[PDB]
């Protein structure tokens, strides 16, 4: 508690790297509007026009939340350089969270003349959902998280959820929740607000490419002892004859040599290129989707399992729905040019993951006989196999950080599909409210529900300090490696900085697989 | 005593189930108006019509007065639903009230 | 051990809930017949006529064998009632299985 | 536990008095058939032609239970006139009961010969409901308690309950009892049962008469210091003028003298003589009966509140429904003449309370004036006044002992109107049945339930202990008491005794009230 004059917090952005720990911290300045009036709303596609495949039931609530959860908003680009050139993984480990310098103002207008000022009086309040009794609206990638850029301020979003729907209408078990009807600190404008928080154990993010693939794993100066059916008709000179012929494995039948391992699963995606001359005259976004189905209503499945962008020199191609896509500073909200956005790729991993765009393989479809030829299929998704080995999706400086897995019966390798740390009890949400102030109430009682507020808004820095745990490069390679650089050349403006307009922009995804590792 | 910036209390809404208690809290923000200028008044069925059935004599107060008896202040749906569906009785045992935030 | 007159056991039918724990007895009476004349039989599904996926090879035995595994054979309806309505999961713990009061 | 050969238990029947305490001790041999072939049975007034005011559903079940629940089934004759001649009073304390001696015995019928064994290997099943989770059956007055007579042997009745009906059917509400799923005590034939119980504290049941009555209360030598109106028109010598005079209560006045106090409770009942030519020719007993009207179904009210059976000299006339009656041996089920019956007379209590067939008395009923003469009306039913006092209805020998309280937001006076103790926690229900012994099962397994049984059932002997509390008579009167006495003169037999066929009797039913009191 401290009284007008004085502040409540100090602004710390920094990054400290000791040993195998970094600890990243960032603040920022916010701005949270009233919103929806103080009021919660049932909201729901009704009336929208909307498909079949995108009707939903919910509420909007007139708190906001805070949500971290990018990798700018805490690393630098500087900083995610130290991090993707020298290291071969990394974990959250633990985090802090601060509200300080609380400012509540409130508004008033008189004829085309608003006017701010401060309500020294009011609170704002702030509790986070520690026991994740609210639906958990982080991790579906939403904006309205801390600006990369510390000095940028930014508007805090609006928190709202869903629950289950029939069409436009809900079922007697969709939920309502009340965030009044949790426990919550209330600030004045010397209070402030802070809790902390321990990740679980995760496994380390794999920053690395291999440097081998999956079917180069053997010697190639020795042939093995196993044999291959090699040939089922000798040549001779005459006609072709039945017959049974085996091989070893050799170092020039790479390709027919037994193995341990298969490539990890594979659900095919179309294949789109980014010339646009190249790709078929539709629109087949939609009806060419890789797509689930779930209660009669189809998703796009997006960006789906972690596959390859494209095999060797086809980088022109995209998986339609396969990559994680970031918008340009000047791109706009819908159907944008693609000079606007910047399309990921997830080349790095065609060492043990199938193509996106390609078959997983073929299969025996039938059985051959003298009178019957053998026949084959192609194999477009194929699931867990014993003995397949893959690499998830790559983070990016811009792109999430954590989800929530879902809580249920089963899972089965819950790494979230968008990239980052899959967690049982992630990061909490964190809801902040202004505190509705009544306007003059009438001289007589009424039991009306006051519709009549003091308008008002509140601002402040908000810290967050997150410890990363750092996993070291062993590697004994005599070569050098790829590294994550800045171009030496000359250029009008330089990366990742302000413009003579003082917008900051990034000027492309920076993923982490630099470093090599033997498979 | 706080100052004018610190505030003197914190949003309680909650409900607590443990053994054979529940504990309730509930959390209202309230507007108080001034009431008869300041006046006390003396308030009469006269001069209304009234039926000899609904006569009165009484006192209007400048005072207002906070009322939070019904259950609604206190059970939420759901758990005016685990109450009613789980037990066989129930009574009030004790009750604490609290008033902080205060805007003049 | 006890003699022709003493009997060897109680009938217990109960559901105790306490805490997280809810404890189940169930009591039944039982009649055991001589199977196969005392006998192991190999059976077959030879001569049955029996589709390719039908086929079987196996014994009969002279033994019988005491199966509780199902949920009415612990929980009452209204006991079952109890547990869908109040909670979010459950789980087996330990179990405890008794013969009694033996009449040949 | 004991073996076959050994008892598990003695005879006990006895009565031992000391000081302001009796004991009464008695045992019964007991059988106990297999009823419903060990099965549940839902039970309805449905396709019986009922009523609308008779319909019930219900069950019954399997096992049986035990009631010793009369006042012949502890005290003697002789035991029960020392009780009512000595004492004031009485109550009970506490409890024991005893199971023994069990022998459960195989019944096997081929042509017309019906052959019985002893199976020593069966087992009898008992217990106490002490948490009063069953329909409280005891305390509707049913027969098939322990015989008046310790040499009788008696069948142990069938236990079954009613829950809610409409009409003849149930509702959601309606409640069914499985007795298997309580615990049980199994018994085979050296094994016995026991358990004890304590009596709450009871008012003493009031055994005399009060020597005066309420309206007798005053002094009469002496005047009061009250003034009433005594008439309302002077008689001068002319004609009737309008007046006020008053006199004081005077001893010549004692209709008119203020009093303190008043009767008790009223609900009028018709009158009936036990001479048929005074009756009106017609059947009343259900159209001209009092009623209570609960849930659209009416039941008459009886025996209904404590009144005085007729007032002096009247005795030939009694209330229809508002008096205990007990049958004598040769009582048919139904429509039996009045020589079959015994009557019972509460006329003690007209002392402090209303008779059952008169008014309780008159109130005005309107606003006189010079035009209008005052009116009165009659009180048929009186609730409750401040000021009231009243007796409860006597008990007797053959009739009840207690009777469970229903468990309700509110009483008034909960004392049972068939008589005796009313209890909160009373007795507990004592269950009891023949554990089934299946039969020869087929050679292949069935999963149907078994039909088929051996025939059996079981008997042995049961004990009651009983100590009772007594309230020692005070009275400072002169003269001699009324006492209950045998008559001294020759007859026939000898009261409360065995004919020559061995059938024991009941000549009359005793009450307790003969010694008195002040009031």
């Amino acid at each position: 508690a401290d009284g007008v004059g004085n502040a409540s917090g100090n602004w710390h952005c920094d990054s400290t790297w000791l040993g195998d720990r970094v600890i990243t911290t960032s603040t920022r300045t916010w701005a949270l509007p009233t919103y929806n009036n103080h009021l919660y709303k049932q909201i729901s596609s009704a009336s929208t026009g909307a498909s079949n495949d995108n009707h939903y039931f919910g509420y909007s609530t007139p708190w906001g939340y805070f949500d971290f959860n990018r990798f700018h908003c805490h690393f630098s680009p500087r900083d995610w350089q130290r991090l993707i050139n020298n290291n071969w993984g990394f974990r959250p480990k633990r985090l802090n969270f601060k509200l300080f310098n609380i400012q509540v103002k409130e508004v008033t207008t008189n004829d085309g003349v608003t006017t701010i000022a401060n309500n020294l009086t009011s609170t704002v309040q702030v509790f986070s959902d520690s026991e994740y009794q609210l639906p958990y609206v982080l991790g579906s990638a939403h904006q309205g998280c801390l600006p990369p850029f510390p000095a940028d301020v930014f508007m805090i979003p609006q928190y709202g959820y869903l629950t289950l729907n029939n069409g436009s209408q809900a079922v007697g078990r969709s939920s309502f929740y009340c965030l009044e009807y949790f426990p919550s600190q209330m600030l004045r404008t010397g209070n402030n607000f802070t809790f902390s928080y321990t990740f679980e154990e995760v496994p380390f993010h794999s920053s690395y490419a291999h440097s081998q693939s999956l079917d180069r794993l053997m010697n190639p100066l020795i042939d093995q002892y196993l044999y291959y059916l090699n040939r089922t008709q000798n040549q001779s000179g005459s006609a072709q004859n039945k017959d049974l012929l085996f091989s070893r494995g050799s170092p020039a039948g790479m390709s027919v040599q037994p193995k341990n391992w298969l490539p990890g699963p594979c659900y095919r995606q179309q294949r789109v290129s980014k010339t646009k001359t190249d790709n078929n005259n539709s629109n087949f976004t939609w009806t060419g989707a890789s797509k689930y189905n779930l209660n009669g209503r189809e998703s796009i499945i997006n960006p789906g399992t972690a596959m390859a962008s494209h095999k060797d020199d086809e980088d022109k191609f995209f998986p339609m729905s396969g990559v994680m896509i970031f918008g340009k500073e000047s791109a706009g909200a819908s159907n944008t040019a693609l000079d606007n956005v910047m399309i990921t790729d997830e080349e790095e991993i065609k060492a043990t993951n199938p193509v996106a765009t390609e078959r997983f393989g073929t299969v025996a479809v039938n059985f051959q006989s003298s009178s019957t030829d053998p026949a084959t299929g192609d194999v477009h998704a194929m699931g867990a196999l014993p003995g397949m080995v893959w690499q998830d999706r790559d983070v990016y400086l811009q792109g999430p950080i954590w989800a929530k897995i879902p809580h249920t019966d089963g899972h089965f390798h819950p790494s979230p599909l968008m990239g980052g740390f899959g967690l049982k009890n992630p990061p909490p949400q964190i809801l902040i409210k202004n505190t509705p102030v009544p306007a003059n109430p009438p001289a007589e009682f009424s039991a009306t529900k006051f519709a009549s507020f003091i308008t008002q808004y509140s601002t402040g820095q908000v810290s967050v300090e997150i410890e990363w745990e750092l996993q070291k490069e062993n590697s004994k390679r005599w070569n050098p490696e790829v590294q994550y650089t800045s171009n030496y050349a000359k250029s009008a403006n330089v990366d990742f900085t302000v413009d003579n307009n003082g917008l900051y922009t990034e000027p492309r995804p920076i993923g982490t697989r630099y470093l090599t590792r033997p498979l």
